[PDB]
C-alpha cells in the first residue's frame, strides 16, 4: 500500500512542477509557441519511459506465463517417465510463485532421474564386472534409457545374490586349493601344467569361476587323490610282502620296530627304499639257503666218501651246480640225504667191514714190509718178534673178514640186485687181485733167496 | 491556457499509466518489495529531469537578467556618448522582449559609435593630407576619443573653407605659371634652377602651396618681368637712336620701311640685329664726313697751288693728318676752304698776272730758243716772220706786265704787310734774277 499511495505522491509532484513552471514562464514572457515546445519534450521522455516499463512487465507475463505452459508439458513429461504423482497445492495461484514452483518440481525430478541414470550406470559397472568371471549371461532390460524403482530393487537383489554366489563359491576355490596343495607337497610333483600354475602360483584372484573351471579343479584333485592312492596301494604290496618274509624268515621285535619307520607314509620316495629292502631280502633268503645247500651238499659228499665211488654214482645225482636257487633244491637235497642216511643204517656193518679190510690190507702190507728184512734187526724197531706176533693176529683176521664179507655182498644181491661195482668189478676180485700183487711180490723175492 | 491543457493531458497519461502497471503487479504477483523499489525508481529518474528542466529555466531567467543589467548600464554609458536620447516603450515590459530590445539598442549605440569614431578617423586622415600641401596648422584638438554633431559640423565646415583656399591657391598658380611660361619663351631661358624645373617642367601637382612657395612664385615672376621690361627699354633707346640718325642723315623713305620688322619686340635677335644696324649707320657717317672732309682737301690743294703755298703754309694748319672723321674737323675743314677761297677770289684780279708772266715767260724763252738756233732755216716750221714778229710781241708785253704787277705787290704788303715768298725769295726779286740768267746767257 506505501508504493499504491507514492503513486498518488508522484502524480502530485507532476502536477506541482507543472504549476511551477508555468510559474516560472509567467515572470518571464514566453510564447504559447515555445511553452507547447516545451511541454512536449516532457510529454515525449514521460511517455517514452511508460513505453519503457510496461514493455517490460507486459512482456514479463507472456514471458513466465509461456515457461509455466511448456514447463507443464516439461513436467508431464517427466512423471509419466517416472513413475510418481505430480505435486499442487490450491492457495496461490500465483502466476509468479506457481511459475518459479513449476521450475522447482521440473529441476527436482530431473536431479531425480539422473541420480537413476546414475545408479544404473554404478550397478552395470558392477554387473559386466561379475558375470566375466562367474561367466554368467546379462541382463536383459534392455534399457540404456529409463529406469524403474521395482526394476532397480529386483537389479540390486540380483546382484546382491550374485555376490553372495561368487563369496560361495570363492569360499570353494580356497578349501580346494588347500588340499591340492597338501596332495602336491605329498607326491612331490610341482604344477608343470598351466593350469596347475595359474591355481598353485597365479595366487588369486583366478579364475574363470564358471562351472568349467570349476569342474577341472575337481577333476585335479580327483587325479592327484588317484595318484595317492596308487601309492599307498603299491606300498602297501610291499609293506605285506616285507610281513611276508618276515614270518618266513625270522621277524625278531627290535629289526620289525626298526623297519616300522619304513612302514610309514607311501606316498613318497619310500617306494624305492622299500622295493631295495624286498630285493635285500629275496636275495637274504638265496643266500641262506645257498649256505644251507652248500652245506648239505658236503654231507652228500662226506656220506659218499662214506661208501661208493662210481663218479657215474655221483653224477647219479643232479643237484649238483643248481647256480639257481629254487628253494625246492634245498627240499631236493634233504630227500637224498635222507634216503642216504637210512641206506647207510641199513648196510651199516657191511661198510664198516669194508673200510676194515683196506686198513688191515695196507697195514698188513706194511708189516710183511718189515718182515721182508728191508735191513732188520740192525735197522728196525723193537721189538722186533711182537711184530710178527701181531702179523699172526691180522693174519687170522683178514680171512674171517673175507669169509664175512663174501657172504653179506652176496646176501646183498638176493636182498637188493643186481650188480656190484665199487670202484672196480666187483670187490673181491679187487681183493683177490691185492692178494695177487702180494702173493706175486712173494714169489719173486723168493727168487731173491 | 494551452500549455495548461498539455500539461492536465500529461497528468493523466501518468495516472493511467501507474494504474495500469499497478495492475498488471496485481496479476501477476508482485510482493510489494519490488513494487516499492520500481515506484522508487520512477519517481526518482522523473524528479531528476524535472528537476533538470527547472533548473535549466532558472539559470536562463536569471541570465537574461543579468544581460538585462549589462546593456542598461551600457546603454546609459551610450547615451551619455554621443546624444542623450533614452527610450522607453510603455503597455507590456516583458522580460525578454525587454532584454531583447536593449541587446538591440546596444548593438545600434555601438555601431554609430564606431561609425562616427570611423569618419573621425578618415576627416583627420583628409585634414592632414591638405594640411601637408597647403601648408596650415589643424586643427585645435587632436582628441580623438570621441566627437560631437557639432564638433562634426566643426571639422566639416574648416575642411570645405581648406577645400575652397586650395582651389583658389591652384587657379592662381594656374595663371601665373602660364604668364610665366610666356615669359621664359620670349626670351628663351631655359628654366635652370630646380624651383624654375619644377614649375615648368614637373607640370604638377607642385610645389608646396604654401605662403612660402608662393611668395617665392611671385618674386620669382617679379624678377623675370623686370628683366622683361629693361631689355624692352633698351630696346626702345636703340630704335630712339636710329631714329635720330635717320633725323641726322639723308635716309631714304623707301629705306625707313622694311626696318619696321627689326623694331619689334626684344627678342636678342633683335638686339643683336639693332646693334649690327647702329654700328653700320655710325660708320656709313663716318665714311661719308671722310669722303666729303678729303674732297675739301683736295680743293684746298687746288687753292694751295693758285696763290699759297710754302713749306711753312704746308705746315700751316693741315690737322687731320690720322683720320678722325668727326663733324668737328669737317667744319674746321669748311672754315678753311671758305677763308681760302675767298683769300683767293679777293686777289683773283691780283693772282693771274702771276700766271700770265709765268707762261708768257717761258714761251718767250721757248721763241728766244728757237730764233738763236742756226738750224731753223732747214728744219723749222714757217713762217720764220711770225715767229720772230710773235718773239718781239712777248719782249714787249713783259715788262710792261711788270710794271702794271710791280704796283699791285707793293699795294698788298702795304695791307696785311710786309712780305712775301713763293718756293723760296722771289718773288719780285725771281722775276728780275731770271733776266739776269737770260742777260748773262747772251754773253
Amino acid at each position: 500500500r506505501r508504493s499504491e499511495v507514492l503513486a498518488e505522491e508522484s502524480i502530485v509532484c507532476l502536477q506541482k512542477a507543472l504549476n511551477h513552471l508555468r510559474e516560472i514562464w509567467e515572470l518571464i514572457g514566453i510564447p504559447e509557441d515555445q511553452r507547447l515546445q516545451r511541454t512536449e519534450v516532457v510529454k515525449k521522455h514521460i511517455k517514452e519511459l511508460l513505453d519503457m516499463m510496461i514493455a517490460e512487465e507486459e512482456s514479463l507475463k507472456e514471458r513466465l506465463i509461456k515457461s509455466i505452459s511448456v514447463c507443464q508439458k516439461e513436467l508431464n513429461t517427466l512423471c509419466s517417465e517416472l513413475h510418481v504423482e505430480p505435486f499442487q497445492e490450491e492457495g496461490e495461484t500465483t502466476i509468479l510463485q506457481l511459475e518459479k514452483d513449476l521450475r522447482t518440481q521440473v529441476e527436482l525430478m530431473r536431479k531425480q532421474k539422473k541420480e537413476r541414470k546414475q545408479e544404473l550406470k554404478l550397478l552395470q559397472e558392477q554387473d559386466q564386472e561379475l558375470c566375466e568371471i562367474l561367466c554368467m549371461p546379462h541382463y536383459d532390460i534392455d534399457s540404456a534409457s529409463v529406469p524403474s524403482l521395482e526394476e532397480l530393487n529386483q537389479f540390486r537383489q540380483h546382484v546382491t545374490t550374485l555376490r553372495e554366489t561368487k563369496a560361495s563359491r570363492r569360499e570353494e576355490f580356497v578349501s580346494i586349493k588347500r588340499q591340492i596343495i597338501l596332495c602336491m607337497e605329498e607326491l612331490d610333483h610341482t604344477p608343470d601344467t598351466s593350469f596347475e600354475r595359474d591355481v598353485v602360483c597365479e595366487d588369486e584372484d583366478a579364475f574363470c569361476l564358471s562351472l568349467e573351471n570349476i569342474a577341472t579343479l575337481q577333476k585335479l584333485l580327483r587325479q592327484l587323490e588317484m595318484q595317492k592312492s596308487q601309492n599307498e596301494a603299491v606300498c602297501e604290496g610291499l609293506r605285506t610282502q616285507i610281513r611276508e618274509l618276515w614270518d618266513r624268515l625270522q621277524i625278531p621285535e627290535e629289526e620289525r620296530e626298526a623297519v616300522a619307520t619304513i612302514m610309514s607314509g607311501s606316498k613318497a620316495k619310500v617306494r624305492k627304499a622299500l622295493q631295495l629292502e624286498v630285493d635285500r631280502l629275496e636275495e637274504l633268503k638265496m643266500q641262506n639257503m645257498k649256505k644251507v645247500i652248500e652245506a648239505i651238499r658236503v654231507e652228500l659228499v662226506q656220506y659218499w666218501d662214506q661208501c661208493f665211488y662210481s663218479q657215474e654214482q655221483r653224477q647219479a645225482f643232479a643237484p649238483f651246480c643248481a647256480e639257481d636257487y629254487t628253494e625246492s633244491l634245498l627240499q631236493l637235497h634233504d630227500a637224498e640225504i635222507v634216503r642216504l642216511k637210512n641206506y647207510y643204517e641199513v648196510h651199516k656193518e657191511l661198510f664198516e667191514g669194508v673200510q676194515k679190510w683196506e686198513e688191515t690190507w695196507r697195514l698188513f702190507l706194511e708189516f710183511e714190509r718189515k718182515a721182508s728184512d728191508p735191513n732188520r734187526f740192525t735197522n728196525r724197531g723193537g721189538n722186533l718178534l711182537k711184530e710178527e706176533k701181531q702179523r699172526a693176529k691180522l693174519q687170522k683176521m683178514l680171512p674171517k673178514l673175507e669169509e664175512e664179507l663174501k657172504a653179506r655182498i652176496e646176501l646183498w644181491e638176493q636182498e637188493h640186485s643186481k650188480a656190484f661195482m665199487v670202484n672196480g668189478q666187483k670187490f673181491m676180485e679187487y681183493v683177490a687181485e691185492q692178494w695177487e700183487m702180494h702173493r706175486l711180490e712173494k714169489e719173486r723175492a723168493k727168487q731173491e733167496r
